[PDB]
């Protein structure tokens, strides 16, 4: 269980899996 910074269509975020 660790969070990370991810991106997509010109958009990024920080999801925790």
């Amino acid at each position: 269980k660790w969070c990370f910074r991810v991106c997509y269509r010109g958009i990024c975020y920080r999801r925790c899996r």
